[PDB]
């Protein structure tokens, strides 16, 4: 197979509306934010403007091909793929996607989508101008898929290594935990990754 | 049926342009706002910038499937579904939808659409910096379907999802049904009126 | 016919690019602005930010159906319909449409399209902080159709100029008047019709 | 032919991607700017925000029809037509098109496209608050077609270049001239033709 | 062939999603920024707003035609062409494309795409009001194609295109090739680093 054949096959048999669950197990989605910049912090309103690479990985076996005299990977427009419906619960602006909207698909059906996003958050900015700094928590999970359909897990120094040396701010620490929440309305559990960004004015 | 079959059937047959009225009775739409944030208040201009989850539910029987050895629910792009044409009558900006535009469809044809929306309103901001606070009324109803085609009802903690990091806090939320007749048009339009009583912390 | 049949027929035979002229008479378009809010006034730059409902009506006989044991009216996306190419000549921003882009179509082929629009205008803001107030004139007509293809008229008005106006605006409406104009430009030998809407308003108290 | 037939024929055959060159001569495009407003001037940054009608005319014979029992002209969405790839070389914002994106096509294949545009420019703002005023030059030509493929000329008439200017602007127009230029860069051998529009304007007393 | 035939052939056989690799060698992409204006500089936040022409060239042999009694070149909408997925790694806004989105295609399959772009960057603004000026580095490369799929290479007067009406003037522009390798993955991503040495005028 050449690139042209693989991309034709993916475009023609692309079910972008269909979550690729295997045998009623959840799709395991990995999410890791790599922080690039902190722009416009406001300690009065508790709002921050962040630029991050949102490293997103999952398996879609319907994309797989035999790699034996073929590329191992191709670049695919995300309009031709199912992508997880991730939202940041404490975002107060739409994600501004700064990069071309292409994912990498590996011959085994692994997808890597890593957009550069600028987005504004409501989070704790208190202490930003002190030595111990502020801790801004960003929560990301599926908007519509519960834990039996999508599971989200952090993956793990690249979370801070590629931060802009020209920001007014610096990163002290980044920690990630998984949360699984059931609300009173609804019997299902929703997973999110909580990313704690500890940063301060340089 | 698997998810792929159900989503193929919905995409091929859903008629997004067609209100799913049963026997010329109105489609009963439920609307409830969960307030998430209050971002910018201006007592001089009487304008507020709010973030809310707009919990919207209705039945569309044309979506229904037999759930025996099948999923009970699927996620569907709203471009593949009829959605009620709700507008906030006192909005002074377009709704900024912060979340993926997917609804949940249950095998019986119940649809749940809950976008997170940031929007600016013209409403009463007077008293925001006092103990009893301001009361901002938001009115949401069908832009083009009168009461014989769409009925809107509120659903049966006001701050359980509200950001602890807002400069503002919620004292009270009430959501009641109204019916409006304009000079233009002889029919009545139903709306839910949401009274947000809030103040500076 | 049910709603599904009517909407299928309209979607399948929709010529949105085709002005529905009858026997080489102009399409008669009614336009009336209902003011909802005045948001930002600048007396230095002579600029206003306004929110209005643009009540627009016309006939398209190709949409008509027999209403016997059928709905009298349906809601149709404007992407499935011809809509008049109206522009406000003194707008300095694109119209921000706040509402779902649906019109009402009556079984006789009457169309009613009433979007809520936020838009900025260049107009006379002088006197806004006086008792007699400012008079901001907004001119709306067809961008490309002359008087033999589109005629614009004011609608009927049977209410208060401020029946829908926000009680929370910094401004109040004293009066709204609408006149028809027919204008010939240097470019073009034909006459273009417009409605001129005079918004007389002032700062409150 | 009726409007529906003409618009169907144009949509099916117009080739919007194909420059309508006749016998390997350049397509003659006329450009004239009609100034409507000057909104924001900054003498420190040398930036202006202008509203203009960009009157654009050319011939496309592939659009022509026999007018003998037929309309002489139709309104056509520009998505169904080849349009020249005009850019203002000194623009520092995307053109904000304020008007419906329709051109007028005459039965002989003449096209008139006149969008109302708000756009920001880098130009000489020095002297804006003096009696003789500033002279801001705006340069408009093909982004990708050199002089053997597109020729750009001012229109023969510029009588009306200020006729439509807002009386409510903080600025007033002293003079407009529109003249033909060529740009060549040293790298690359082809000349690109442009219209240079010299807007002599000042702050009002 | 006339223009109509060439453009019909390109539109009908356009694989815009398919990188035109020849015999599994990388597509050689040339990038040169021609600076037109510097509009807003902030020495506190280290942010600049720039207007540049992004001169981009590559070969796509699937576009080639016999130029005997035919045009040497045509203008093609970029929606009908594969274009490299270039991103500026230190951009903090989406590229605002000011110009019609047409490329020039030569009969041998060379493509020239030169959009005018306004974009905001995080870079070193220190010294902008001094004689030696600031040096703002912009890094541009493929978002998803590593060095075996896309190579980026730099290509007269640094201020031949620059606005005489800017508050700023250009002292020097240099363009150099860089390579990044991330810890996860053995593949290198190439970029062009464009060093813009500029200052506030007298
Ligand atoms: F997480 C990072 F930043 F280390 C990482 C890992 C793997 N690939 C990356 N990129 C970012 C630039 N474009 C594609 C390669 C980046
Ligand atoms: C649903 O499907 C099951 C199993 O195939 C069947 O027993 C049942 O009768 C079905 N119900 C309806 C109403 O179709």
């Amino acid at each position: 197979l050449d690139r042209a054949d693989i991309l034709y096959n993916i475009r023609q048999t692309s079910r972008p509306d269909v979550i690729p669950t295997q045998r009623d197990r959840p799709v395991a989605v990995s999410v890791s934010l790599k922080f690039i910049n902190i722009l416009e912090v406001n300690e009065i309103t508790n709002e921050v403007d962040v630029v991050f690479w949102q490293q997103t990985t999952w398996s879609d076996r319907t994309l797989a091909w035999n790699s034996s005299h073929s590329p191992d990977q191709v670049s695919v427009p995300i309009s031709s793929l199912w992508v997880p419906d991730l939202a940041a619960y404490n975002a107060i602006s739409k994600p501004e996607v700064l990069t071309p909207q292409l994912a990498r698909v590996v011959s085994d059906g692994e997808v890597l989508y890593m957009p550069s996003i600028r987005q504004r958050f409501s989070c704790d900015v208190s202490g930003v101008d002190t030595e111990s700094g502020a801790t801004c928590r960003i929560k990301i999970g599926s908007w519509t898929h519960h834990s039996r359909e999508i599971s989200v897990d952090p993956t793990t120094s690249d979370d801070s290594e590629y931060f802009s040396q020209y920001s007014r701010f610096e990163i002290l620490d980044v920690t990630q935990k998984k949360n699984s929440v059931t609300y009173s309305c609804c019997p299902e559990a929703y997973e999110d990754v909580e990313v704690s960004l500890n940063f301060r004015k340089k």
